[PDB]
């Protein structure tokens, strides 16, 4: 039997290749989490299948219909056999899907337009002049909803009531919506993608601060499948032998225009 | 029943009190995983008896025998119910015991008396004339012994062959070695306790470098444990509200002495 795997368009994770619609199948992607996919299945002994997340969403529950959608719902549903992707590990997630130990660490981080005079999250809570958002259906967004600490309940405070909406439905979304905006607007997305983002033309963008919390993506199926055990250990395994420190030099570092 | 949970006296992690000879079984201790454990047992709701691993160590297995020592062992044979303490997760640990996700990152680092002349790893395994070495029966030791990357291998081929032994016991062994050895002794050993010693008088140690690797410290369960789900669930809700990082501040930079 062939492996649903399900993931979500985002660089430098899953992207279209230059060439694709003349190549087939999982061939027409590369990234981060191609090549682990790759790696993933050949340690475990599977074939597989990459499936783009329908909704194009990494996963949240609705408030009151109580339904998960993006790629949490499609494992949730059975829509998927395993998601691979830069999926967060989080509380209200493990309680419904299983995730390995991390294959890397991120924290939220702050993306600014070069010259914005922005250096902190203090820094965004204290004033108005620029505005400031996340991803929707994430768990930056479930963190400022949840979050305790003063400066974070400020800045969820705001952001819930802002107008327009400072939330966008993509990190593409986002990012240009810091570019386009003549450094009044911010984007808080997780490091991992604002280093990314950094090093590529236009190189325009810059983090700045440190992050504001430390966790990791997993791999996640289904609660209870087969799969689990087996991909656990291979990704210690491909931890253990440097290959994600390997595929991380190559999508991030490797490819910097800056 | 009351959960007997097995550590290791390692500051800060886990210490005696100054005056833990008139005082009562868990109160005998203070640092980050006897803070770590309260907690942890609070939120599953269980009573807990904190002891120290009798060996001292934290795990491998020899390689004759097949026999488990350190913490590891204490959960293999059933001495212990948990371990909380700052036990790295493994491939080959995961193979016999269960690991929550990680509550605290590390990487292998290197410590030198200030002024020593090396940058990096690199940089020890192209010279002599500094000494270098691990702690005994620990995942760094591990880590170089079976590494396939050149820099490591080497350094483990002049680390195993070294007259007399680079290696040392314990912790303390190893910084003492590199104070006593004004600058021809550089020891390898995690970020964590790097950082920390960093911070303590007489503050003539440095870390230096980038880490060697990334992995984590998780609180760890006998194979198919009861207690396996609700620590991990307790383990993501304590990261989440921002309890982790409270108590890495309090032990580690809060008390700072430099
Ligand atoms: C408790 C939580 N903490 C951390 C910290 C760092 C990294 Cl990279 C991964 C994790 S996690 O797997 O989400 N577990
Ligand atoms: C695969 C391995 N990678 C990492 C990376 C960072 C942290 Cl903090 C923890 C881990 S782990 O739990 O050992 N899993
Ligand atoms: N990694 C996030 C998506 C990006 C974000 O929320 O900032 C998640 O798994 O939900
Ligand atoms: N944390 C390590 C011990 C310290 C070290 O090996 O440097 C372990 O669990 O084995
Ligand atoms: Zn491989
Ligand atoms: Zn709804
Ligand atoms: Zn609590």
């Amino acid at each position: 039997k062939t492996v649903v795997v399900t993931t979500i368009l985002e660089s430098p994770y899953v992207m279209m290749k230059k060439n694709h619609e003349m190549l087939e199948g999982n061939e027409r992607y590369e990234g981060y989490c191609v090549d682990l996919a790759a790696e993933i299945a050949k340690h475990c002994g599977f074939k597989y299948k990459l499936t783009i997340v329908g909704d194009g969403k990494y996963g949240a529950r609705d408030a009151d219909t109580k339904i998960w959608n993006g790629m949490v719902g499609e494992l949730v549903y059975g829509k998927a056999d395993i998601a691979i992707a830069p999926l967060t590990i989080t509380l209200v997630r493990e309680e419904v899907i299983d995730f390995s130990k991390p294959f890397m660490s991120l924290g939220i981080s702050i993306m600014i337009k070069k010259g914005t005079p922005i250096e902190s999250a203090e820094d965004l809570s204290k004033q108005t002049e620029i505005a400031y958002g996340t991803l929707d259906s994430g768990s930056t967004k479930e963190f400022f909803r949840r979050s305790k600490i003063a400066v974070f309940d400020k800045m969820w405070t705001y952001m819930r009531s802002a107008e327009p909406s400072v939330f966008v439905r993509t990190t593409a979304e986002g990012v240009a919506r810091v570019r386009k905006s003549k450094g009044k607007y911010a984007y808080l997305l997780e490091s991992t993608m604002n280093e990314y983002i950094e090093q590529r033309k236009p190189c325009d963008t810059m983090k700045v601060g440190g992050n504001l919390d430390s966790k990791g993506y997993g791999i996640a199926t289904p609660k209870g499948s087969s799969l689990g055990n087996a991909v656990n250990l291979a990704v210690l395994k491909l931890s253990e032998q440097g290959l994600l420190d390997k595929l991380k030099n190559k999508w991030w570092y490797d490819k910097g225009e800056c």
